[PDB]
């Protein structure tokens, strides 16, 4: 799984918004 290599975030956590 590629994580986007720690400079996205995750999306910025889904935008503030995204329930897991």
């Amino acid at each position: 799984v590629i994580k986007h290599n720690r400079f996205l975030s995750e999306y910025q956590s889904n935008f503030l918004g995204g329930g897991y």
